[PDB]
């Protein structure tokens, strides 16, 4: 993984996440989605991401 936005690891902010997910792996241009790891909660990693 790595993050983007703020240090290393899985979103906090998903708001914006939803759109570096959508440059992450697919949606470059398209609406994107973030999945949450539940056991920390805060694991906001990209549908199709690590």
């Amino acid at each position: 993984d790595f993050d983007p936005t703020e240090f290393k690891g899985p979103f906090p902010t998903i708001e914006i996440c939803s759109k570096y997910c959508a440059v992450v792996c697919n949606y470059t241009s398209r609406p994107c989605y973030c999945v949450e790891a539940a056991k920390e909660r805060d694991q906001w990693f990209p549908y199709c991401y690590d």
